[PDB]
C-alpha cells in the first residue's frame, strides 16, 4: 500500500514489531493515520528491489550497514531533524546514518553480539574459543553441548573470522579502501578453520540456524549461545538462569563483532514523508515509544540519551557495549552488500564441506574484487516476486547501472 | 515460433542479399520450399536476442567471430557435413567455424579489408601510413582528400592498431588467453595515436562513417578508402577507376586486419535443419549458387575450392588474400564481442578528443577484463524492444548466467 | 508481418478447431497452401491488439458482436461473395455480419444458450427460474445441486437479466440508440436480484466458472447447466444422459439470451484474401467442411442452408433455435464490447456482495454512458505484452482516437 | 538533469528568468550548488508529462491553478515552512498553494490582467467594452487601432466572457461543484459574442497573439492592450507614455479576470528537496531575490509582505489589485486543466469562424462534462517528446487512471 494517508512500516521478524505496532496504535489514535507494521522475509533485499520501482513501505527498519547502498540508489529521503532533536541522540549514532553528507535515516539502537551462557550448566564460562572442544566433550557425556549459534548468517561467525585479522575493507585515514579487502587473508583463514574444525570434530552442526540454536539454549540443551539483545526476552520466558558476557578470544585476541545501529529510513517514493517524520521523531524516539518496543524485544543500547541513561545500568547492556568496543561499527558503504553476500556463501560452503576453507575464502575475495552493480544487481534480484512491469524497469535500470 | 517448411535467412545489409534470394528462388522452384531473405539492422545483436527465445531465422549469416558466443548460448545447431563435402572447402575456413571441437557453421567466403585507391587521382598508392599526411596536404589543392574510411566501427581501425603490436588476446599454444589482452600495449597506443594525429592535423574527421566514406570515394572526392570486397560493386556502378591493394605499413610493419570468414549458422530452434543443410550444401555452396551472390556484391575469397580457383585470377582477390595473410583470422571465442565493444568505445572516444589515447585504451582493457556471459548478453539487448513479460524472462535468463 | 501463401486462423478454444484443421488439411492437399489453426487465449482482445499493427491471423473467428468494432478500427476486409453464394446462407445470418452497409464476415453458425439437463436426475426439467430453489433443496439430499453455469462471463447471465426487461441499447426503428441503455432498469434489477438471491441462499456459488460448471455437469454432480452447442461433445464423452431444452421463464417471461453468429472475418492486412475467400467459400461453407468442424464440437444452427436441413432434425438443434427465437440477435456496433465489460463487472460485483444489485447496475450504466473509441481499445490492450516502441505507437494510435 | 547535487528550475518565458538566474548565481556562490534556469515551451503541460516518469526539473514555476492537478498526480513534494517563514507571506497566498490540506508550493506573486493604454493617443480610455468599436473607427482613420491583445490564450479573453455570468465551476459553501460548469451559459455566450463581433467588424484580428499585440502596443500602433505586470518593463523600454487601469465593463458589469498566484513547487522525484527549500525560502523569497527577478520582469503584488509594502505604493500595482478584486482567485482543483483546454478551443474556433459562438461554447461544456483522466491524459500527452520507455510507463499509468 503505497497509499498516501497511511504509513506502512517494515522491520525484521526478530525485533519488537508488536511493540512498534503499539506505537502505531498511539499514532492512529492521536492522528487518525493508520500504521501497518509488517515483518516480511529477507526485507533488506526486497526493499531495494521494490523501492527501485517506487513501491515498498514508507518506513524501513534495518541495521545501518545497508543504508548507504540505499541512499546511493536514490532510495531514501534526506531526513532533516532540527538541532533540538538531533541533540537527543548520541552523536555517534547520527554518524552511522550519514551518507555522502546527508542524514538518511533515524538511528534507533546500538546492537552487538554477546556470549550468553547458562549459569546453572556453566557458572564460569570459557574466556577462549580454544577451550570449547574440551568443554563440549564434557557436556556431551551428559547429553548436552557447549555451544550452538546461528551458523547460517555471517554476522554471527564474523567476530571469530575477524579475531586474528580478517576484515571487510581496509580503514586508513577516514576512508575505506574498497580495493583492499581482507576475507582471504591469514587471519580470516585461521578463524574459519577453527569453526570448521568444531564441526569436523562434532562439536557443532553446519546446519544449525537461528531458531535451532534459540530453542536449544532456551530449553537447557546447550550451555552457550551467541546473540544480540533482541534475544533476551525469549530467554526470560524460558526461566533459564543466564548471563551475558564478553565473546571468547581466539588466538589470544578478542572476537571483534560487527556493530550495527538499528535505523529507520523513509522511502524516497513515499507520499507520506511528513507523517513518517512525525511518527519517528515524536512517537518512536521517545522514552515511551522506545519502551513499548524494548519491552517487546530488547533494542540494545538505544540512540536516545534520556532512555539510554536507564538501560545503561543493565549489566547485559554493559556487556553488549563491552563487546561493541572490541569490534567495529559497520561501514555503510555500498559495497557492504557484496561483502555479506560473499562471506555468507564462504561460511556455508566451508561448514558443509563442499569447499575447503581456502577455496571458500578465495572465491569470497574474488566475488568482492569482481563487484559491480550489473552482475551484483542480478545477484540480489528475486524475479519470483517481480511483475513484468517491475522486471522491465529493472532491465533498463540495469542497462543504466551499467 | 519459426515455421516448418520454409527458410528465413538473415544476412547483413552490405552483402549480396538479392543474389542470395536468387539462390532461394532456384531452391523453391526445385524444392517447393520458399526462402525469405532478410537483412535487418544490427543483426549480430538482434540474433542473440530473438534466438535466445527460440525465434529468429533458420539461417544466420555473419563473420565467424560472433559464432562462438552464439554457440556458447546454445543458439546454433552443430552442422553435419560428410567428408566429401568438407573436402570441397578449405580446411582453414572449417577451423574458423569450429568451436570446442564442434562445427557450428558453414564457411562462405574470407573477408579482409584492403586499401582501395582511385587510379586517376593516385596512380601510385602509398606504401606507408606515414606518408599519408603529406599526400593529403597535396590533394587539398585539388579539392580532394587522401583517405576516408569508416571510423565508427573498430573493425576498420584495428588493422593500424595491430600493426605495431596491439592484439585482442594472446595466442601462445593452441589457446587464447583471455587474461592476457593487448589493446593497451605500446603498439596499440602508437597505432591509435597515429589515427588521432591524422584527425588533429585535419587529414580525417572523427565523424566519418561507412556511408560518408563510401559516398566520398564513389563520387571521386577522396583518393583512398579502406573496405572489403562487398564494396566493389557500388564502386563499379560509379565508374571510378579504382584498384585494390595491400594496406600501407606502419612503423615498417604490415597493417594486420582481423580477418573474417562470412559463415551461415543453423538456428538451434529451427525445425528445418535438413532443409537448411540442403540449401547451404547443394545450392549455395556451388559454383552457380556462389556466383549469384558474388555477382550481387563480391563475397571475397570463397571457401569452396572450385569457385575460388576462378575468383583468385582477379587481382582484387589476390589483394584481399595478401591482406588476409598479413592479418590474423579472428578468434571465435564468446569474448570477441566484448573485445569489439571495448575497442569501439576507445576509438570513438580518442578520435573525438573525449579521452586521450592512453585513457581510452586503458578503459578498453578494463572493460575486457570485466566481461562475463551476463553483461555480454546485456551489451546485446535493448529494452525498447522487450515486452515486460520478456523482460521478466530476461531477468531469469540473466540470473542463470551469473 | 503475416506471410503470403498460407493461412493462419484463430478460433476460440471452446470451438471445433481440430475439425477446422481437418478442413485446412484438405485445403493444403488440394491447394498446396498450408493452413495453421490457432486458438489463443482471450483472442477477441488479442485480435484488435495485433491487427491494429497489421499482424494477427488471415482469418478470425468470433461471434459477430465483436466484428463492428474490428471493422470500425479498419481491421477487416469487406468480403466479396456473389449472389449465388449469398443465396446459400440464411439472410438473417448475413444481416448479423453487415456493418454500415458492408459485409465484414462470413457467417458460420447461430449460437444460442439452452438449458442442458441430466435426464436421470431430473427427467422433467424446470419450466420457471422460480422453482429452482426448491429443486436445489430437494437435490441436496442426493448429494447433488440443481444448477451450475459460468457466472464469470455475463453472456451466461444475460438471458435472465433480459427476461423481465433489461436491454443493452434501445432498438426503436432501424437503429440502436447508444444514449438509451437498459442495464439499470427495473427488469435488469429483478433478473440480477434473483441470481444474487440464488447465491445468498446457497443454491449457487459466486466463484463458479466455465470449467467448474462443465466438470460438475459432466461428472453427474449437478442436474442442469446453461451452455451452447459447443459443449455437447464433452457431455457425450461423459455418457451423462442429457437433454437440451428451452431456458426457464422468469416472472412468466422467456429468458432472452443474446444470440451470436459465429463468423470468420478476413484480416484487412492479410495478403491472402482470395485464398481466405476460397477456403471459407469452397471448403468451410460446404456440407463436408462444416460436418468436419461440427463433428469436433457442435457449431449450432449452421448458416449454410443445405447442412442445416440435416442438423435441424436434431432436437438439440430445435432447442437451440427456440432459445435463439426468444432472445435477440446481438447488435454488432463498436459499443457492444463496452456493454459486455460493464455488465461483466456488475454481475461479478453483485454476485460477490461487493456491491448491491442497484450499485452494480448503475455503475454498468455509467460506464456505457462514458465509452469512446479510445477507452474501448484500452479495455483491449495489456501493457505487459507491449514493447516500449509499441507503447509509443499506441500513445499516437490512442491520440488519433480522441 | 535529474542530477543530485544540482538544481534545475523551469519558469515561463514571460517571467524574469534572467533575474532568477542571478539568484541562482548567488546560491552557487554561497553554496557551490549549480542552478540552471530554463524556460521551455508549454512547460505547464511538459511538467506533468515528465514528472510522471521521475524526470523533469527540481523546481517548477507556474500560476497556482495547475498545482492541484500536480499534487493529485503525486507529482509534488509537501513543503514545510516553519511558522516564522509562513508569517512572512500573506495568508491568502498560502491558501492558493494548499491542496488537500498540504502546502504544495511556495507562493511568489499575485497576478491580474489590467487595461494598459497609450496616454498620448488616448488620455481618457473607455470605461466600457461597448465604446471600443466607435473608438477603433476613430483611430483607424489615423492608421491606428483601439485595442490588441492576445486572443490565443483564454486567460486574456476570460475576463470578458465572465463579465455577464460565465464561470468555470460553481462556488457555493467552500466548494466547487465540478458537475456545475458555466462556459455554455447566457453570460458566456454574451461576452464571447461581443469578442467575435469585434473581429467580424474588423476591430480586432482572430489571429493576434501575445507577441503581435506586445509589438503593436510597444511601437505606438494600437491605443490599448490587455496584460499583466510582467509586460510593463518592455513598455518602459519602448518609452510609450502608458497608464495601467481597470478593465472595461461589459453589459454594465465588471470584467472579472482570473487571478493567478505565481508559485514554485518541488518535483516529488527530486533528489534535491533540501537544496530546493533553501534556495526558495532563503534566496528567492527575500527582498533581494524578489527584487532581482522583479527588476527583470515585474512580478505583480508579491507574496512577501516586507517587499510588498513598497511595491503596493506603485499605482500600477494598485490597478492590478483593483482588477484582481473584481475577478476571482483561480481554483486549483484538478479539473482546471480541462477548463482551460475547452475554453482555448472554443475561443479560437469562435474567433476564426470555424464554429459559431453557440457551437463552440456547447462543445467546451460537453468537453468539461466528459472530463476523466484517461481521455483527458491522452489529450495533454505530447508523444513527439516521449521516449519508448516513457510511453510504456504512460500506457500503464493510463490503464491505471483508469
Ligand atoms: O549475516 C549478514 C547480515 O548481518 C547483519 O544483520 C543482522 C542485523 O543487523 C541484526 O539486527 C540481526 O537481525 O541479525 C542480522 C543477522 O541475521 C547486517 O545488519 C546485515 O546487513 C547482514 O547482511
Ligand atoms: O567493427 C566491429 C565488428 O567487426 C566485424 O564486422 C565486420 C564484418 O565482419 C564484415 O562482414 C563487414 O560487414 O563489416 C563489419 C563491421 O562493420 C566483426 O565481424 C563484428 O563481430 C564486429 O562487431
Ligand atoms: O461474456 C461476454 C461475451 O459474450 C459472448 O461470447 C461468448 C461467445 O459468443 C460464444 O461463442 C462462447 O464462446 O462464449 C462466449 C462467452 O464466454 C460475446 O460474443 C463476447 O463478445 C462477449 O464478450
Ligand atoms: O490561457 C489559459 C492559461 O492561463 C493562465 O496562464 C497565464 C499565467 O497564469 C500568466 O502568468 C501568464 O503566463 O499568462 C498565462 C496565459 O498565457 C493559467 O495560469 C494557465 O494555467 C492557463 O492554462
Amino acid at each position: 500500500m503505497i497509499e498516501e494517508g497511511k504509513l506502512v512500516i517494515w522491520i525484521n521478524g526478530d525485533k519488537g514489531y508488536n511493540g512498534l505496532a503499539e506505537v502505531g496504535k498511539k499514532f492512529e489514535k492521536d492522528t487518525g493515520i493508520k500504521v501497518t507494521v509488517e515483518h516480511p522475509d529477507k526485507l533488506e533485499e526486497k526493499f531495494p528491489q521494490v523501492a527501485a520501482t517506487g513501491d515498498g513501505p514508507d518506513i524501513i527498519f534495518w541495521a545501518h550497514d545497508r543504508f548507504g547502498g540505499y541512499a546511493q540508489s536514490g532510495l531514501l529521503a534526506e531526513i532533516t531533524p532540527d538541532k533540538a532533536f538531533q541533540d537527543k541522540l548520541y552523536p555517534f549514532t547520527w554518524d552511522a546514518v550519514r551518507y555522502n553528507g546527508k542524514l538518511i535515516a533515524y538511528p534507533i539502537a546500538v546492537e552487538a553480539l554477546s556470549l550468553i551462557y547458562n549459569k546453572d550448566l556453566l557458572p564460569n564460562p570459557p574466556k577462549t574459543w580454544e577451550e570449547i572442544p574440551a568443554l563440549d566433550k564434557e557436556l556431551k557425556a551428559k547429553g548436552k553441548s557447549a555451544l550452538m549459534f546461528n551458523l547460517q548468517e555471517p554476522y554471527f561467525t564474523w567476530p571469530l573470522i575477524a579475531a586474528d585479522g580478517g576484515y571487510a575493507f581496509k580503514y586508513e585515514n577516514g576512508k575505506y579502501d574498497i580495493k583492499d579487502v581482507g576475507v582471504d587473508n591469514a587471519g580470516a583463514k585461521a578463524g574459519l578453520t577453527f569453526l570448521v574444525d568444531l564441526i569436523k570434530n562434532k562439536h557443532m552442526n553446519a546446519d544449525t540456524d537461528y531458531s535451532i540454536a534459540e530453542a536449544a539454549f532456551n530449553k537447557g540443551e546447550t550451555a552457550m549461545t551467541i546473540n544480540g539483545p533482541w534475544a533476551w526476552s525469549n530467554i526470560d520466558t524460558s526461566k533459564v538462569n543466564y548471563g551475558v558476557t564478553v565473546l571468547p578470544t581466539f588466538k589470544g585476541q578478542p572476537s571483534k563483532p560487527f556493530v550495527g545501529v538499528l535505523s529507520a529510513g523513509i522511502n524516497a517514493a513515499s507520499p507520506n514523508k511528513e507523517l513518517a517524520k512525525e511518527f519517528l521523531e515524536n512517537y518512536l524516539l521517545t522514552d515511551e515509544g522506545l519502551e513499548a518496543v524494548n519491552k517487546d524485544k530488547p533494542l540494545g543500547a538505544v540512540a536516545l540519551k534520556s532512555y539510554e541513561e536507564e538501560l545503561a545500568k543493565d549489566p547485559r547492556i554493559a556487556a553488549t557495549m563491552e563487546n561493541a568496543q572490541k569490534g567495529e561499527i559497520m561501514p555503510n558503504i555500498p559495497q557492504m552488500s557484496a561483502f555479506w553476500y560473499a562471506v555468507r556463501t564462504a561460511v556455508i560452503n566451508a561448514a558443509s564441506g563442499r569447499q575447503t576453507v581456502d577455496e571458500a575464502l578465495k572465491d569470497a575475495q574474488t566475488h568482492m574484487e569482481e563487484t559491480s552493480p550489473a552482475v551484483e544487481a542480478l545477484e540480489n534480484l528475486d524475479p519470483d516476486s517481480l511483475t513484468p512491469r517491475q522486471a522491465l524497469e529493472w532491465i533498463y535500470r540495469l542497462k543504466s547501472l551499467v
